[PDB]
């Protein structure tokens, strides 16, 4: 007979429950972990692909607390300067009092990488790159647990972030592999259609949490990886579990990431692919697609509505800090019905709200 | 691991079982409390909310038997004269049989305040306000919590509600500080987006549940605001067990509500949005929308339809009054397609019913 | 805290299990039992509404074997001039060779009466009226079993339907009260609001298989009404254990169903609406509504469908009659993803199905 | 009472896991049997549908090292120079090296029969088909059982599959009977209406599941049949344990097929039909649909991606091979906002990929 393990929950499966709070959203600290090694000021990742995060949505990401990580659809040469240019950016100490900054005052910054690249990491090493990022459609590989060790063996201080996973065996090998974080997902993108090409994948909220489980045992971070559509989506995952989350879709339409606006019946877009998409690879088996995202404006502007989501969620449960909503943390199923029920209904909207669209 | 506590249901999810009758619905009584020493001779109440009650929908509702609150976005004289207006109203006295009146033979009206104004009490108390509604987005808080007192220690007799609250805990904070009714509603309200910008909610026929059970103890009455979308939510409410029910959308659209009418595509709306929307509160961070509601006429024609549905409920229950109604109330969970079965399906409507819509 | 007694399904959320078959579909006996003493060659009845039933709509159900009652939105003379009409109906008798006849030869007709209308069943009876149909919105009350006790009193050998219901103690009232078949459905109607409206009701499956468990204990037959959309839900709700069904919207666009033909977009329809709407009830507080359905020609077309559909059942089960089909029944509750995949799913329909619509 | 078997699930219910890999997808094997003594070097099976499979696409099917099964809507006389054609068939040899030829090194093809017709098995047989498939709507029937136990004593040699069926009782039943394989599927088909005319069906992955465990006993190979929408479901439904899948609709609009190309609103498309609609069974009760399906070029095109994603799923899963798949798979249940999570979502799509319409 079939093994069916688990029945897997994703974000709109669960809601927070609140608690009793003395404290207000303005009030709670919300910096983390991003790896062992690494805290950020914000919870906040942009995702390594060639529509989100080149040098100038870094700069802004570190800039405001958190990081962004260079994707690595470009040769060595390229990534090593948009990695430059991030270290050599810093009237900016108090418009960004928060700046993600290492121990020489320079903006923090990753980069990713793939199995076997080994000469990417030295150059992305000597250009000061903060953290490496291998990640592979499938993190739970021989071809990456040999990349670990290879890079480790190499580059002993160099924190490694390596995914992309979602069960708790998969959390084992990296950590026992000796990585500094380990970053989950299979599936949860918005541009990705792994679950419906290969069948295989696991709800995110589920995964985080069996991740985590398994990661704390090792004092390794998680961070959780696409899936996000709301701000609240980012509380939950944090609450869980993860340390820091990783966004694709709701940074791709910013001033700061790559490509240019484009209008198209009197609307303002900017595209937005998957990297395993047929472009972005540019016969191929692609898990993933080349679409487009609304102009939402700045990079800052977007953050400052999630980390806002975020705040009054920590302020609804009651949490002075991340570690705290973690432990305060207690959620309900909820059916369709409910879902229903929490977002906007029987009412026609007629004004853009800047946090639900 | 995360801990889910329970798989919480909302309106949708559940359905009451007939039981032997031998009432009618024209029989049934309907009278109900508001608080522990405040009466209500209908179970509804309109919110506070700038698109839905000032003075006029307020008299209309303690009319009809039930109540209005006047909201709190407006200056402390302003809400002053709304509450003035409703009690120096009082050919009436059986055009409108069922009015709800204080002992002076006055129209029963409340009003809105928050956290700290104690001004705006004082003010509202000399103005003869019958019940001052302590409401916040976190019922549940300490800010809420010390106002309670304070009002207590100052008013000892003025009727007290607080909220919004969705556990048990919550609830027994709040009567144990000595509030006279809770309120009972995190994120269901139809303009509502906290569980999707925050994360944070409780369904809202489990959240009646719980509350209603833990208020129970202390003898204190449960309000279940917002997520009523039909007559019939308002019989599942109460049949859980909440002693009345807070609308908005459902009464946005009335002669009575504050704003005018407007004419859209061939079609007459009102205006109708969340007190926590950028609109009202005018970077913030909206935990509602702004939107618009069709027309509907006058208050008493939608209150007329809203309690021939509790009293057809009532009437398929057996109950002859809300407390045998509460007693006697079975519920079965169903499905999707037991919802779609319970709808109108497979026919094309092509007259306007009255109360479905 | 709330009492839910079960999670109840209906038609969508179950599928019957193929078993081993020597039957094949054309050689199947699909008599059953309208009464106690009354027996159907086909188990369709007509539903007793002024858009479905009145004597020719009767007459062609009697001449395929079912039944049709006709409804009682009319006055005592009309009713039993529509009664007799059908009774002296009567090339016929192997063009029908299945007709539904009494001991004289003349086609069984069913007649709609309410509560205290003992005037109205005097001369329904002098008219030679075959059955009985006492409906009310709630079978199980006192008004319904002090008719159902007058009737037998004055008329101890008239067959008597009475309903509706929904519930195992309905059931065992009504039964023990002496009626000779219960009509169980409580707002599973296409143009019922009932649910909507009142919050009560039962999804279908849930409510046959309950009253059906106590209605055998008296030897007393179940007749399945509303919530039947395809030939499939025919067989579903007999396989459960009813031992006959009512059907209004798949008869209402018929020839012989009361009301005319009308275009609308270069397409015919035929009004259909519920007996509780505005419209045949004529403020008062609709459980119904006013529709339209797509014309689809003779009853005779209509019903041949919907029995291939029950035989088509009985042979994928192997039963040879209605009682064996009762006693093979094997079912599988489905998902949302498992109703879609038994649709029509990922193919555009370019021709019109006589039965799928 | 009603007896309810189980809940039942279908693809869009569950998901793979992933597990420690150290196999490329290009590496894998996907290798397979047919029956218990043909082999397929690919596990597709093209439908025995006039709309799909006649003696160009079974070549093609052959060719990439599956099968094609000409269907039997034809006379005797023309079934036999399709199946012929193929058979003399046969740059070639390594332009398709996986080719699935027999001993003779002629590609391998299929033939469908009914029950009883023993005539146009001697004439299949004399024209050398390697494989004959006796399907009806309801394979667990003694018409079946009989022609099964009828060919196996006049052509002991001959490979037999028969089907259809859903149940572990069904494949018990043939398997005694001594067939090579059993077909799995009830009511899934996108073009079949019958678990909607007639009420009965079970969900997909179930059904397999079912028989799979059943059919073991005997060393009988399941092939799963219809439902198949992407890739992962063939993933899903050989993970389960079947050990080939046949494929309808995706097939119905390549070149190969039968039937012309069309264009509607400037885009092309082909007839795809079930084989009990009306249209291929020319009153009659159909159990199947008339339609359309988009035109995606050559058979080989759309084989190549269903293989790619089978292929991406062994890596995720970590598998060799198939069998090594069966042994690996670990499944989730997932939810309806897991489905969701799993498709595309708030990304629209701009670019046409190749396995995701
Ligand atoms: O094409 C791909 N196939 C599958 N997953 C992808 C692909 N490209 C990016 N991703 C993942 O999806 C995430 C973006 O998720 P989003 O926030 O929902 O858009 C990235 O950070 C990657 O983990
Ligand atoms: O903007 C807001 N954010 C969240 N909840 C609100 C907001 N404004 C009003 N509410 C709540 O929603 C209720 C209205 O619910 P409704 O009956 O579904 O429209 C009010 O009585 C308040 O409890
Ligand atoms: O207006 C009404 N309100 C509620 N139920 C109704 C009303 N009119 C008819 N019905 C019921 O609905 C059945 C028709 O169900 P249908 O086959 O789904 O259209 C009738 O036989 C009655 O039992
Ligand atoms: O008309 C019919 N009624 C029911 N099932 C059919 C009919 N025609 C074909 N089928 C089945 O449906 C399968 C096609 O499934 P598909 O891959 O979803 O299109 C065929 O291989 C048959 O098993
Ligand atoms: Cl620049
Ligand atoms: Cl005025
Ligand atoms: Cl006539
Ligand atoms: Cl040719
Ligand atoms: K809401
Ligand atoms: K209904
Ligand atoms: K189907
Ligand atoms: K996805």
């Amino acid at each position: 007979a079939m093994k069916i393990v688990k029945r897997a929950l994703t974000f709109e499966d669960v809601l927070l429950r609140p608690g009793y709070s003395e404290v207000l959203p303005k009030e709670v600290k919300i910096h983390t972990k991003l790896t062992k090694n690494i805290t950020l000021n914000m919870p906040l990742i942009s995702a390594a692909m060639d529509t989100v995060t080149e040098h100038r949505a870094a700069i802004m990401m570190a800039r405001l607390g958190g990081l962004g990580v260079i994707h690595k659809n470009m040769d060595i040469a390229s990534q090593v300067r948009e990695v430059k240019r991030v270290k050599k950016s810093e009237k900016k100490r108090k418009e960004y009092p928060d700046a993600n900054k290492d121990n020489f005052g320079r903006l923090r910054v990753g980069a990713a990488i793939g199995v076997g690249q080994m000469d990417r990491v030295d150059a992305l090493v000597e250009a000061g790159v903060d953290v490496v990022v291998l990640d592979s459609a499938h993190g739970h590989s021989k071809g990456i647990i040999d990349t670990v060790k290879a890079i480790k063996a190499k580059y002993p201080n160099l924190d490694l972030i390596a995914g992309n996973i979602a069960t708790a065996a998969a959390a084992k090998a990296l950590c026992e592999a000796g990585v500094d974080a380990v970053k989950v997902g299979i599936g949860p993108g918005s541009i990705c259609t792994t679950r419906i090409v290969s069948g295989v994948g696991v709800p995110q909220i589920s995964a985080i949490d069996e991740c985590v489980e398994e990661a704390n045992k090792f004092g390794v971070p998680v961070i959780a990886d696409g899936g996000i559509k709301y701000s609240g989506d980012i509380a939950k995952a944090l609450a869980v579990g993860a340390s820091s989350v990783m966004i694709g879709s709701l940074l791709a339409g910013t001033d700061e990431s790559p490509g240019e606006l484009f209008t198209y019946q009197g609307r303002q877009y900017k595209s937005y692919r998957g990297m395993g998409s047929l472009g972005a690879m540019q016969k191929l088996v692609p898990e993933g697609i080349e679409g487009r995202v609304p102009y939402v404006g700045s990079i800052r502007s977007v953050v400052h509505q999630l980390l806002g989501g975020l705040r009054s969620s920590m302020g609804y449960v009651g949490a002075k800090d991340i570690e705290d909503f973690q432990k305060r943390a207690e959620f309900v199923e909820i059916t369709t019905a409910g879902l229903k029920e929490s977002h906007v209904h029987d009412v026609t909207i007629t004004h853009e709200a800047p946090n639900y669209k």
